[PDB]
């Protein structure tokens, strides 16, 4: 849907394909709830399921969607 994807398009402001923790916090800002840098690091954790040291779009799905 646009909600998830298109807002994700705004989320990736640069459209680089890759999400940083800092951008997680952006999405968090969009979400209303803004967590601090500390938590943003936890965003790497919760968002980084593949374990590459980065947050990607696939993982953006894997974080919310999960399994
Ligand atoms: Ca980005
Ligand atoms: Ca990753």
């Amino acid at each position: 849907e646009e909600e998830i994807r298109e807002a994700f398009r705004v989320f990736d402001k640069d459209g680089n394909g890759y999400i940083s923790a800092a951008e997680l916090r952006h999405v968090m800002t969009n979400l209303g709830e803004k967590l601090t840098d500390e938590e943003v690091d936890e965003m790497i954790r919760e968002a980084d399921i593949d374990g590459d040291g980065q947050v990607n779009y696939e993982e953006f799905v894997q974080m919310m969607t999960a399994k």
